[PDB]
């Protein structure tokens, strides 16, 4: 474990083995000293501009954390292509994490001339929250994951957390955590860190689309033996009176046929169009937004339960807060243009799932009588009903992978809404920090905590290995399937590649669901 | 025992085991050079303001010392809560001390 | 099994053992003859005051029953305090029931 | 274990074996139902007459308890005589307790005619507080111990306890105990109970008196080699000036001699006389009483630390609250006459202990100078000083035996002030109760607790066995010793015997300290 010997090698590869694929990626990182070595209380209240919906109480910390919860941390674009085009499903089995080649540096600033040198005897600290005792902040779709492009160098994100609040104030149950109250490894240059984790059994993600729909599973050529009420009134001439008539469902009355199953749950959302002209002229984004209400605070149900983005022939429409949206490269943080963002679509599930912007269905409102005409009600939110079947949201190359399932007495179908695999025991948080190095202390004792420190940062490499288990296709379909393909014709630059300026970009979102399977 | 390898790890924890609790804490420290490398005689006498009650004779030294004789050196507030709320008594049995990761 | 020998002893205690707590309680009881030795049909209908919401048909019996389905049947207040203050969870594992010292 | 067979036999005996004596006594008892089956809160406050000094908060219980903490529970008068006359010391080693021959009875009252019958199927409950979890009420010198005379039949005392109070009010730390929250044995007629206990090591009580005194341990015939300041001023004529003169202690100046030891501690008490005429005419009993002050309440220090009752030749005097006093038979509870009570005396300890009604000694008050004459102070309370030696209070045939030493961080010489042996783990409290038997319940359910019960009492016999270890005398004294003796001359009735009316009485208090031993 020398100053002069490397502690790691660079592993970035993929290997495919029948029913497994293993991915490895290595990236270079930089870690600053965060927060001036301090833990600070932060809050947001209702004074000034701030709304109640946005209040919080929390702490910010001197630590940083490692995040690889984005598919493109692990899969190259071509690899993602091999996966989606060929497999019905996949899931994660196990991972390996390595930190190595660690360099701690001190920066000296005199007279506007700045210099950087190694501090050989310096350490950094790392630990994993193996027991899940710290608030789990992965899974909230934050920035700071390993870059898609291997050549890119990245900065480690600062760690902070939230607890209960009333306005800008803490409450009795509010909790404070010190990360220094955990055991951590200390590494000098020449030391390394590693750990291994095994994923819990989780269902394969469905990289497939149904080629059948719930409302059409019958034999087109045959009648049912079952009957339905087809006529309530006589049909001939003007003297029409009530009657009862019954008919057998058949090829031309598939809508009426008796069926075994129901479409999935519905929490309806407002429809907006990409053709702006077709939209109402108000700013209705949050006012007409679909929301949930918790303890007096309102949150967008974004993106909410999975529903199809649009019905047949209407690519223009999307749910206002019902899809995942990714930025194009260098898209602005605020108020980016439609041309600067990429909207996902979940067409593939119209097959079993309600369209996002429409009713679930219709129910009776009242009791009909000779003097009372029957009335119906439109159902815009439907909870789980026996016989319902549904599909989860898709995952994307630039999307999230896993989430920690919250620790609660109950849940229904705990698949993370943003997409991915939901785990009771997800990959643990990995926290890293530069150890403080004091500048020279005073020569006579003072009890106050030291506030003068040498200025330091560290850089190193990090490796992640994941084994994924694959589910192969078993289709008897005669004709060819849809596949993700690169564009045939000439172009100014190559998709999923660099610029003349050296900027990698991902042009489109890529989903998982090209192959088909029956219902 | 290299320049480039750490000699210690950071242990700060509590474990409770029935009739024992074990506490560990780690802190970072800084030590200056004290006294210019010298031992100096010091005294306080009765001249000027000074009263008899406050007289002394002593020495000051170039050395520093480690002190962990305060309960909160070892117990977090929540830990202190588990202790006081649940036990009739406690006492100390043994200790371990480590100095590491030294930079001059 | 004599007229003159007791068939049971009075056990009312709590013992705490790490991850288990065991509670015991004993009480004295009295049982009357119920219903005059008869099973009787009972109902409530809609005549008079009575609403539909409250209708019933049933029987009443000569028997009595034992009920210990209330937490304080088993936990003393102090015991409940030790439990709630210190544990994330609890559940019931097994029970023993005894009837003794019977006098008619 | 039949209805018709006895479960115990009557054992009342003494056997002497060299260095042990074993005593057995059996008595008959009766237990009523106490408190109507209820636990009741009781308090005393400051309203009306009541003073602050007498406030309390507590509970009374349905239970009864067994008390044998009086020497005459175990020793017959003749036995006590063999013990005191012949042994330097004694202490308790172990005990056996038995309850047997139990009869539970129900009493029926109709029309002013009352009848008593057995209730064969009835039970009583017994338990020992082996773990000391209930407030220990023995050791406070209460009534209700087993009678001195074996033929007497006795009633079991009711159990009650006290906790913290403020005035008549409870405080946060006030505690409530239910005895039904302990396991107890249930016995029908024909069942029995027993247990065995071992006394912890405790020092032998001193049944001896010193034949030497602290101030006279020297050789009467020889001088000390040590000197003392004997003269501070010249003696001849009128022109007397200061000087220093030094002399050697000797036979005629024993008061001046250097010595190794000091007399025991002193908390001074007011002196009162049996000859009333010599007493001041006020009612000064509690106003001039020696007291301690705890949390704003004052209590007599009765009888307090052991000091001698009177000095030579003054039998008339006693400390106002410094001795134990016993009633003569049928003496009144309140305001009994001097002729109706028996006062103890602790003459025997004037040998090492200060007289109760006098100063410990004299100390300097100031600093003498040519212009300031020296001044002295009288010491009326003296705490422990190095070199002090002392003797404990005596024990009496009608006196207490043991006390529980309070559970505290500290104590000094934890010998109970009333006399006896102080134990961290004393003989446990034994609690007995009649089990409730309900009268007929109502024929339709009511949730209220039952308040109608059959009327019952129980009677039985109880046995205690104790082994005492003796310390034999080893005296080289030539002349005869003092001994307790029965009176030589004729008398109307025999001392320590019955009346023409069948009333046993104990005529005098008998102490333990007849034989002598050097210091």
């Amino acid at each position: 474990d020398g100053v002069g010997s490397s502690s790691g090698n660079w592993h970035c590869d993929s290997t495919w083995l029948g029913d497994r694929v293993i991915t490895t990626s290595t990236r270079t990182w930089a870690l600053p000293t965060y927060n001036n070595h301090l833990y600070k209380q932060i809050s947001n209240g209702t004074s000034g501009g701030a709304t109640n919906d946005n209040t919080y109480f929390g702490y910010s910390t001197p630590w940083g954390y490692f995040d690889f919860n984005r598919f493109h941390c692990h899969f190259s674009p071509r690899d993602w292509q091999r996966l989606i085009n060929n497999n019905w499903g996949f899931r994660p089995k196990r991972l390996s994490f390595k930190l190595f080649n660690i360099q701690v540096k001190e920066v000296t600033q005199n007279e506007g001339t700045k210099t950087i040198a190694n501090n050989l005897t310096s350490t950094i600290q790392v630990f994993t929250d193996s027991e899940y005792q710290l608030p789990y902040v992965l899974g909230s779709a934050h920035q700071g994951c390993l870059p898609p492009f291997p050549a890119d160098v990245f900065m480690i994100p600062q760690y902070g957390y939230l607890t209960l609040n009333n306005g800008s104030q803490a409450v009795g149950r509010s909790s404070f955590y010190c990360l220094e109250y955990f055991p951590s490894q200390m590494l000098r240059t020449g030391n390394n860190f590693q750990f291994t984790y095994t994923f819990e059994d989780v269902p394969f993600h469905s990289s497939y689309a149904h080629s059948q729909s719930l409302d059409r599973l019958m034999n087109p050529l045959i009648d049912q033996y079952l009957y339905y009420l087809s006529r309530t009134q006589t049909t001939g001439g003007t003297a029409n009176t009530q009657t009862l008539g019954f008919s057998q469902g058949g090829p031309n009355t598939m809508a009426n046929q008796a069926k075994n199953w129901l479409p999935g749950p519905c929490y309806r959302q407002q429809r907006v169009s990409t053709t702006t002209g077709q939209n109402n002229n108000s700013n209705f984004a949050w006012t007409a937004g679909t929301k949930y209400h918790l303890n007096g605070r309102n949150s967008l149900a974004n993106p909410g339960i999975a529903m199809a983005t649009h019905k047949d022939d209407e690519e223009r429409f999307f749910p206002s807060n019902g899809i995942l949206i990714f930025g194009k490269q260098n898209a602005a943080r605020d108020n980016a243009d439609y041309s600067d963002v990429m909207l996902t679509s979940e067409e593939e599930i119209k097959t079993t799932n309600p369209v996002a912007t429409e009713e679930y269905g219709i129910v009776a409102d009242n009791l009909q009588q000779q003097n009372t005409a029957p009335q119906i009600g439109t159902v815009n939110s439907q909870g789980a009903l026996p016989g319902m079947v549904w599909q989860n949201r898709d995952v994307y190359l630039q999307g999230p992978i896993w989430a920690k399932i919250p620790h609660t007495d109950g849940n229904f179908h705990p698949s993370p809404l943003m997409g991915g695999f939901g785990l009771k025991h997800p990959p643990p948080q990995i926290l890293i920090k530069n150890t403080p190095v004091p500048a020279d202390p005073p020569t006579t004792f003072n009890q106050s905590k030291l506030n003068s420190f040498i200025t330091q940062y560290s850089t190193g490499q990090v490796s992640v290995e994941i084994e994924w288990e694959l589910q192969k296709e078993n289709s008897k379909r005669w004709n060819p399937e849809i596949q993700y393909t690169s564009n045939y014709y000439k172009s100014t630059s190559v998709d999923f590649a660099v610029n003349t300026e050296g900027v990698y970009s991902e042009p489109r979102p890529i989903g998982t669901r090209y192959l088909t399977r029956n219902l």
